[PDB]
Order: C-alpha cells, then structure tokens, then sequence
C-alpha cells in the first residue's frame, strides 16, 4: 500500500492476470465489500484485501523461447483460465528486449517469475502472470481504428436501425435492474464480445442480493457454461464510499482495455441511478487540479473516449476492442438534467427505452423515432460485403415507412381514419407489419431470443417485398381488404419463430404468387 506522491498520485492501480474472470469487486478491485476512502485532485487511501489470489495454481503454456525479441503487449504464454476464456500473458507496456529466461510449461502461482527480459541497455526485467496499471491512465495501443465492424447483438431493432460499432459508445435509459425491460440482459449475453465487464452500480435493495446468487446460475447461451466465466463484476452498493464508486468505471474500463489488448472484443456495461451530483456546490473559488463547473462533463467525455477498436501493442498485427454501453438514470427521470445531456453529447448511440412502448407491450421497448445511431454508415460496408448488399437501402426504406406512419397517425389523431385513401391505409398496414413482425422481438422464446444477421436481412426482404407488392396492387385496383387477408401475411407474422432461414426466404415467392392470384382474380 501507500508509496504516495504529488500530482494525481497515491498510485491508484489494478492487478491484471488470471482470476479477474468470475470475480466480484468494488470500485477499486477488492474481492468483496466495505472500507471507506476519500477522493481528491491529489491522492486516496485504503487498507486490506488481495485482488488476485496468490495461492491458486495456474497452468502456463509458454509461447516464446529464449532469444526472442519482445515488445509491450507481446504474448509470451497462455493460461486456460475458465472453460470459456484463455488468458493471454503479455509483456507489460514499456518493457522491451530479449527474452533471456522463460518458464517451462507447468503450474504456477501468479507471483512466480515466469520470464525474464534483457532490455536494450541491459537491465533485466522480471515478468509474472499479472501486471499492474494505473486505472486513470488509458492503456496504450498502436492505433485507434475508425468505427467499422458492428457489435452484433442479435436484436433486430438495434442491429438494423440503431447499430453499435465494436469500439463504440452507446447509452440506454434507467437502471439495469429495472424489471420493466430485458434488453440490458440480452445485450450482455448475446453481443459478440468474448468478455463482458459489468459495473452493476446504482445498487439498492435486492439490487445487490439477486445480482449475487443468479449470476453463478446464469448461462452463457453460446456455450451452455455460466456467463460469469467470461464476466468480471464490479459492484457499486449504497453502503460503499462515494470515492470507490466514482473510481469503479475507471477500474472497469482498465480491465476492459486489458482484455482488448489480448485481441478480444469486450463489452463494458456501466450501471447508474439517481442524484450522484448534489455534492457539487463556471465558479471555482478554491480550486487546484479540478476547475469545477461542468468540468465533470469533460471528464465523462474522457472516460467514453477510452472506448475503441485498436491495433494493440505487440509485434504481431492484433486487433481488440472495448465497446461501452452506459445506463442513464436522471434525478427525476426527466432526461433534461446534467447526467443525460452530458452523456448524450459524447455517445454515438442512444437506445430510447420508452415507458409507453412497454405499457402497450411492444418489446424491445425501444422508441424507433427518438433513438439514433451515428454508426449506420460506419457499419454498412460490413453488412453489404458479408451479409446482404442491400442492407442499408432496406433499413432506410423501412425507416422511411416508420416515419410516414408516424406523420399519418398524427393527422389521423386530428381528423380520424374514415377519409384515408387506400394507398395510405396500405402504408399503415405494412408499417404495422414492420412493427409487429420485425421490431418486436421475443427475448423469452427459444428461437426469437437471438436473430442472426442472415435471418434479419431475409425477414426484412420478405417485409419490403410485401410492401412493393402491396403498393403495386393498390396501384392496380386490388382492394386493400383483399391484401390484408392474404394468407401469407400470417406466415410473415410468424417468421421470427422459424429457425430455418431458407423457409423464411421462401415466403418471398409465396408472396409473389399469392399476389398473382389477386392480380388475375381482379383481372388487375
Ligand atoms: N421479448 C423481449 N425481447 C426483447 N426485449 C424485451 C422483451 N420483453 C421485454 N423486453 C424489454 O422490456 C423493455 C421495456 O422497457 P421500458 O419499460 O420502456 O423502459 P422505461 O420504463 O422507460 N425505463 P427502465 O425500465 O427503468 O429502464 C424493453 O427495453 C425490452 O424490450
């Protein structure tokens, strides 16, 4: 402990090595609960509790030989840490030279020196299975890559209309423990990140008890194994010092960056509740290294600035990412106050969970008019090249229809529906199908809980093709009443529950031909 200094010092750090996975920590990486700390533009203090166990024995597979040149981030061994995650043992940033000594394959505790590096000036550096890093300094990397690859969530509304990029920043309302919603949990378990760092914060009541003995019971749907085996929990209970809680997102993101550095995609999910900043009191009369108006607003930007997909340190070309999903729960839930405005200025994605959607049981209750993603153009080429060349045209078309529907519903609120032309009735019919057959998704269903990219575009094609055929039929004298009761419509309403994508795809031809029947019946 201690060893303290001037600046932003006291050396506030985290340990990084086998046994971060499955751990539950507080805001400064102690293995359970309660001790009181005090924060400042200067230092902070603690006392007793060991982050990574020194007694446990880890299997070390060497990945480098005596005589190898190494740089920061180079991978010198592998440690099978859970049944899901292989831990990658890396040279700490700043250390380079020749490997003069390295442990043979065997079992070792984390304090055992598993390698030695002779630096260029001849200093001999001793390497263990873990390393320490100041939580307040971003771990370094070679290059931060532009947003490009979507974080695939398997949730249609998000992946299609409001995509998250790997390395992106997203915000979502309210506490993660809210029982009104389940997308928080869908995101945690289905996103294609190998590792999840979860800061179960804003915890009061059952929030720290049911989060305790369900996560070990929780299953990783991709592997049957427990979700905890690829997760690190960081607790922010109400009985914790406001300084360890503050520091928790920094400890979390440092641990995220650490798994990023191995070549992993990692998702960092940060919880939040009500009224953190009444402890505020431009205006800074007595300042130091904390010029405190909305200085915190600039510091939040800085945290979110640590998200990204990067070419990592190391001598191999290696990419990893940290994508950030932050909860936003305003003081009164009025979404005008600081917490929301300060977050919404930095994040590139907002998923507007909407109490009115939930109340009418439209699930995922994501408002498709107030949500937005600034990654749509960033990710489109990945969809075009890998999944479907018409991904972006199709989403834009479906969105235009959602927007037309919304304009039409306003007008109909004023004058009612009796004067609606067939064409506008047809737009309402197909928008309703989009809403019900595509946006709505069943998280509780064994099929519809996850929707693969290939299934998403096929379902979209079935719907947009039905749109085209509807408008061309209207355009040919076929009454809307006849289209509304086309037998294929009910198969379209059920396609989300079909796991065979070729059967979903067959609905295109089946739509086409049923419409032909109408075209000939009405001699149209
Ligand atoms: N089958 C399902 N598939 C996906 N999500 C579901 C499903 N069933 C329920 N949900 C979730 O239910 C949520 C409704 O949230 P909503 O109540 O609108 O949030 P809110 O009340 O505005 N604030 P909060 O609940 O505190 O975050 C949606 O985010 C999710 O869809």
């Amino acid at each position: 402990p201690g060893e303290p200094v001037v600046g932003t010092g006291a050396s506030l750090s985290v340990e990084l090595g086998p046994r971060l996975l499955t751990s539950i920590y507080d805001g400064i990486q102690r293995p359970l609960e309660v001790i009181r700390e005090k924060t400042g533009d200067f230092i902070a203090r603690g006392v007793t509790a060991p982050a990574l166990p020194r007694d446990k024995k880890w299997h070390f597979i060497p990945k480098a030989k005596v005589g190898d040149k190494v740089v920061g981030g180079d991978i010198i061994g592998e440690v099978p840490e859970t049944s899901i995650i292989v831990h990658k043992i890396m040279v700490p940033p700043g250390i380079e030279g020749e490997i003069v000594e390295i442990a043979e394959e065997g079992d070792y505790t984390i304090e055992e020196v598993i390698a030695k590096v002779k630096t260029p000036s001849g200093e001999i550096k001793e390497l263990k299975m873990y390393q320490r890093w100041p939580v307040r300094v971003k771990r370094p990397y070679k290059e931060k890559l532009p947003p490009e690859v979507p974080l695939i969530t398997g949730q249609r509304v998000i992946d299609t209309f409001f995509p998250q990029a790997k390395g992106g920043t997203a915000a979502i309302p309210g506490p993660f423990g809210s029982g009104k919603t389940v997308t928080q949990h869908q995101l945690a378990k289905w996103s294609d990140a190998q590792v999840v760092i979860y800061i179960g914060c804003g915890e009061r009541g059952n929030e720290m008890t049911d989060v305790l003995e369900e996560f070990p019971k929780l299953k990783d749907p991709k592997t049957g194994k427990p979700l905890m085996e690829r997760t690190v929990l960081i607790a922010n209970t109400s009985n914790m010092p406001v300084a360890a809680r503050e520091a928790s997102i920094y400890t979390g993101i440092t641990i995220a960056e650490y798994f990023r550095d191995m070549g992993y995609d990692v998702a960092l999910m940060a919880d939040s509740t009500s009224r953190w900043a009444e402890a505020l009191r431009r205006l800074e009369e007595m300042p130091g290294e904390e010029g405190y108006p909305a200085y915190l607003a600039s510091k939040l930007a800085e945290f979110y600035e640590r998200a990204g997909r990067v070419v990592t340190l190391g001598s191999d070309y290696r990419v990893g990412s940290v994508s950030v999903i932050g909860a936003v729960s305003p003081p009164g839930g009025d979404f005008s106050e600081p917490v929301v405005q300060n977050t919404l200025r930095v994040v590139k994605v907002f998923w507007a969970l909407d109490a009115d959607l939930a109340r009418r049981r439209h699930f995922p209750a994501i408002n498709w008019l107030t949500s937005y993603s600034l990654y749509v153009d960033a990710v489109k080429d990945w969809w075009h090249k890998n999944i479907d060349p018409e991904w972006k045209a199709m989403r834009d078309k479906a969105m235009a229809l959602l927007q037309k529907e919304s304009e039409l519903q306003e007008i109909v609120r004023i004058v009612g529906p009796d004067a609606l032309p067939e064409r506008e009735r047809a737009i309402l019919l197909v928008a309703r199908m989009l809403r019900e057959d595509y946006l709505q998704q069943d998280a509780f269903d064994e099929v519809d809980t996850y929707c693969p990219p290939e299934k998403q575009v096929t379902m979209m094609r079935v719907l947009l093709n039905f749109y085209d055929k509807t408008m061309e039929a209207i355009n040919r004298g076929v009454p809307l009443e006849e289209i509304a009761k086309l037998p294929v419509r009910e198969e379209i309403g059920r396609m989300k529950f079909e796991r065979d994508v070729s059967k979903i795809r067959s609905l295109i031809d089946k739509t086409n031909e049923q419409f032909e029947e109408l075209f000939k019946k009405y001699g149209a």
